[PDB]
């Protein structure tokens, strides 16, 4: 009951449920597919939100808030069974049903024509941090697929294709950094196939992550070039620099709290949650061991707490008298605190302490004067190690194939497949980083000549 009783490989699904609850990330809720985000989970969202905000602001993107509700006729300008409908206020029916936003396309693009008259009004760059609701038919999973989820949705409109297209890939790399620099998760940039892209999009760029334990790919984030599709539909036009009426070129992009789930599944182990330092409130936990003047142990630990905190490194000194040091060890490992500092009589004797990494459980005795410096670079190295170990697993999950039997073998081993492309397992994306393609290569399913490599696999 106390700790994680299932192993990540043996029973991944039950391991996941145990980790997210016992590490105090979420609480389950009496509405299926909805979950309470406890402070530990929301801190992660706050962090990546702060990062993403800073970066998109550099791209002159402005934050805004559009209404949670959209009327029936405006929404209705193959998704409808996912729409949640507000019908009643109190005991009175609404004259017209109103929908809860599943996304803000119809809400925003209905007003864009009013804001866009000439080239002078361009580019228009908007972003929202909000919630949307979708009554997912597929089985709900905490973070990964929820019926209400926090996200960010960006929407832009430009004078031409090139400015729009560049921003699409600018945003896509921000998503890359989002996962890499804060969640320590490696992702693959790519273009969706025509059958997998957002229907309203010209093309859909994507960031894909992969979970080796169940052999499933997860779309980490999206970034669409919408072209003039929505511009035509909503009559979003502007007057040229040459007085000619033109359609705007639009982009849209989004990343949700699914990112947190991807992080958990990536870095979590059999001991429980493992947090990248950049998304953990407490970077260090200080645990005291008695046998010995207790008050002297308190003074030493508090001194180290002051040293770290003064250097703007948030940490916690677990001085709860009712719990053994061993209990505290597991307590904070479970909650994913990157670093544990142990202080006992022996450490107090040499004016030193034991520092313990959460990721590989490596221990080392450091002098009190070197605690700060060693802590700082250890937090750096922990993030590097988490990312690199994760990248190795991602890379080792892809097999380059040129035949059907090679595909069957990879599918049976829960691997992803990199196959020739000439345009349940499905096409995931056409990776931006293309390996060389032999001149006379064919798709083994069509015989047509291959132009690029496509990534295939099962997905969430
Ligand atoms: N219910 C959900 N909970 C969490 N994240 C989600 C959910 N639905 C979609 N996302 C993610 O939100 C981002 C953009 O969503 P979106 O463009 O609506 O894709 P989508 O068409 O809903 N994909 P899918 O629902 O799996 O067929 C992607 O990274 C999705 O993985
Ligand atoms: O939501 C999208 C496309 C983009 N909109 C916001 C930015 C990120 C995102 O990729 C695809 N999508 C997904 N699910 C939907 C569910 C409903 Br219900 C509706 Cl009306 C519409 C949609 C819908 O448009
Ligand atoms: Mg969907």
């Amino acid at each position: 009951i106390l700790g994680i009783t299932s192993k990540k490989i043996e029973n991944f699904s039950d391991w996941y449920t145990q980790v997210i609850v016992k590490s105090e990330l979420i609480e389950y809720y009496d509405i299926s597919g909805c979950y309470i985000l406890r402070p530990a989970a929301y801190y992660i969202w706050e962090c990546v939100q702060a990062f993403f905000n800073k970066e998109i602001k550099k791209l002159n993107v402005e934050n805004s808030y559009f209404p949670l509700f959209v009327t029936k006729n405006k929404l209705e300008k193959g998704f409808s069974p996912e729409v949640a409908w507000v019908t009643k206020y109190g005991d009175s029916n609404l004259p017209e049903e109103i929908a809860i936003r599943p996304t803000s396309e119809t809400i925003m693009y209905s007003v864009f024509p009013k804001w866009i008259r000439s080239y002078r009004d361009l580019p228009l760059k908007l972003n929202q941090w909000n919630t949307v609701v979708r009554w997912e038919f597929k089985q709900p999973t905490p973070f990964i697929r929820t019926r209400e989820f926090l996200w960010q949705e960006g929407h832009t409109a430009h004078k031409n294709e090139e400015e729009a297209v560049k921003l699409v890939f600018d945003i896509l790399d921000l998503y890359r950094r989002w996962y890499e620099e804060y969640l320590a998760v490696p992702i693959i940039k790519g273009i969706k196939s025509e059958g997998e892209k957002f229907g309203g999009a010209n093309f859909t760029s994507t960031a894909e992550a992969f979970i080796s334990e169940n052999g499933r790919a997860i779309q980490a984030a999206t970034s669409h070039y919408l072209g003039t599709n929505f511009a035509k539909m909503f009559k979003i036009e502007f007057e040229d620099e040459n007085e000619v009426k033109q359609y705007v070129h639009q982009t849209s992009w989004g990343c949700t709290t699914r990112s947190i789930g991807i992080m958990i599944m990536t870095h979590g182990d059999d001991k429980g949650l493992v947090l990248p330092p950049n998304v953990s409130k407490y970077k260090v936990v200080i645990v005291p061991i008695f046998y010995t003047d207790e008050n002297a142990i308190h003074s030493y630990c508090k001194d180290i707490e002051k040293i770290l905190k003064n250097a703007q490194i948030n940490c916690v000194y677990d001085d709860r008298a009712s719990y053994s040091p061993g209990y505290k060890f597991n307590h904070w490992e479970l909650r994913g605190i990157p670093i544990r500092i142990e202080v006992g009589p022996k450490d107090l004797q040499n004016n030193s302490c034991v520092i313990v990494r959460r990721d590989n459980n490596e221990k080392c005795n450091v002098k009190k004067e070197s605690v700060l410096l060693e802590t700082q670079q250890m937090l750096v190295d922990i993030h590097k190690n988490l990312f690199l170990k994760a990248k190795k697993k991602l890379d080792d999950s892809i097999v380059q194939v040129t035949s059907f039997s090679e595909v069957m073998n990879a599918l049976n081993k829960k691997k992803m497949v990199l196959a020739p492309w000439c345009e349940a397992m499905k096409p995931l994306c056409i990776p931006l980083d293309q390996p060389p393609m032999p001149p006379n290569m064919k798709c083994f399913w069509s015989g047509k000549p291959a132009k690029r490599w496509c990534l295939f696999g099962r997905s969430y």
